[PDB]
This record gives structure tokens, sequence and C-alpha cells, in this order.
């Protein structure tokens, strides 16, 4: 009964990682962008960890939802953080970034135009920090092959998945609004999901010709933790 509305919005409450900090040249500012990366996804697991029942799933479950959504969740929070300064993107209390700025590095632009456009739709849509929380839960456990020894975890899976989307729903409700203006909004936070998804995945392809010559590919730098932090 701890998958309830109430509860499990303050577990995620509580769950949530404070921002990590960063002092602030194309390289260079990989640099430090990699570096708050690594310092995310450590805090990512943490948080993924804190969320009820997701140690209780199989570790394949684990690592295979990690590993298909750490894009997204980076990303999402990166929204967050920047919801109240348009134009910018929020990395980092210190470091911050205007859009011309993106122009730094290699095509990185799309992915911040995309940001920026979504952040603004977010701010217009006036996301409250607890819906944001619950859809960054969502995302975590959605975002094809299964293995019959898998069974049960899935099973499991897809009640914590509807749990939270209970949950959002439910702090919908709370927010007062008419019931068909529930239904509307739980539509519309559903549809700019949907961009960040698709913005994710263009990070990603784009990784998948990634200049890793002055930094460490992010990608090693997650199945490494992962092989520390989630199964070791
Ligand atoms: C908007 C940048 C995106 C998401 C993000 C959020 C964050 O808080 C820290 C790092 C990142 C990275 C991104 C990204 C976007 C496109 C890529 O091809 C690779 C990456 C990896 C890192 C930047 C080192």
């Amino acid at each position: 009964d701890a998958l309830s509305p109430e509860q499990l919005v303050l577990t995620l409450l509580e769950a949530e990682p404070p921002h990590v900090l960063i002092s602030r040249t194309e390289a260079s500012m990989m640099m430090s962008l990699t570096k708050l990366a690594d310092k995310e996804l450590v805090h990512m697991i943490s948080w993924a960890k804190k969320i009820p029942g997701f140690v209780e799933l199989s570790l394949f479950d684990q690592v295979r939802l990690l590993e298909s959504c750490w894009m997204e969740v980076l990303m999402m929070g990166l929204m967050w953080r920047s919801i109240d300064h348009p134009g910018k993107l929020i990395f980092a209390p210190d470091l911050v970034l205007d859009r011309d700025e993106g122009k730094c590095v290699e095509g990185i632009l799309e992915i911040f135009d995309m940001l920026l456009a979504t952040t603004s739709r977010f701010r217009e849509l006036k996301l409250q920090h607890k819906e944001y929380l619950c859809v960054k839960a969502m995302i975590l456990l959605n975002s094809l092959v299964t293995a019959t020894q898998d069974a049960d975890s899935s099973r499991k899976l897809a009640h914590l998945l509807n749990a939270v989307t209970d949950a959002l729903v439910w702090v919908i409700a709370k927010s007062g609004i008419s019931s068909q203006q529930q239904s509307m909004r739980l539509a519309n936070l559903l549809m700019l999901l949907s961009h960040v998804r698709h913005a994710s995945n263009k990070g990603m392809e784009h990784l998948l010709n990634m200049k890793c010559k002055n930094v460490v590919p992010v990608y090693d730098l997650l199945l490494e933790m992962l092989n520390a932090h989630v199964l070791r």
C-alpha cells in the first residue's frame, strides 16, 4: 500500500537529489558537461533505487531501465532547472548557457533548440513540481523482447508504472480544476513527454557519431557505474 498516491508523491519528494554544483572552447565545454553528467548519473541511480519496488525488480530490468532512460531523465532535469529562465539552459547554478552559446558543440544546437522550446511549453503549461516528479519516474519506468525468466519482474514493473501513473492523476486532481480540465491536462503532459523522448533520441544517435577525443563517452561512464552500483 506504499505505492499509494500521497505516499509515493512524498517518497519521490524526499528521494529527489540536490542539484549538482560545478564551476564554469569546443572541447572545454564537453568537459564540464561530461563532468556534470557523470555526477548526475550517480544520483540518478540512488534516485531510482529509492523508488518503491525498483530494487525488487530483476537485476536485468534495473539495468535495462536505467540504460534506456538516462538521456531523457537528464534532459527532463535540465529543463526543470531552466524552466523559469527563458532562452537559457541551467545545467548548474554556475554553468548556464545561452541559445547562441549552443553553436559551440557540433550540432548540439538541434538538441538545444528542441529543449529550449519544450521547456517553454512546460512553462506555459505551468508544470507543477509534484507533476514533474511523477512524470520523471514515469520516464524511468516506461522508456520489446521478454524472457520467460523475467516474467515476474515484468509483472511488477507494470504495477509500479500504473501506480506512478495514478499518482500523477491524483496530483492533477488535487489541482482543483474541473474534471475535463484534468483530462486535458494529463493529455498535454503526455504530449510534451513525447517531445522530450524525441529529443533524447536525437541526442543518442548524435552520440552514435561522437567525437570521442578529449572526453570520455558518458556511455562507458554509465556502464561502469552500473557494474559498480547495481550489480556489485
Ligand atoms: C542537453 C544536453 C544533454 C542532456 C544533459 C543534461 C545534463 O544535466 C548533463 C549532461 C547532458 C548531456 C546531454 C547530451 C546531449 C547530446 C549528446 O550527444 C550527449 C549528451 C551528454 C551530456 C553532455 C556531456
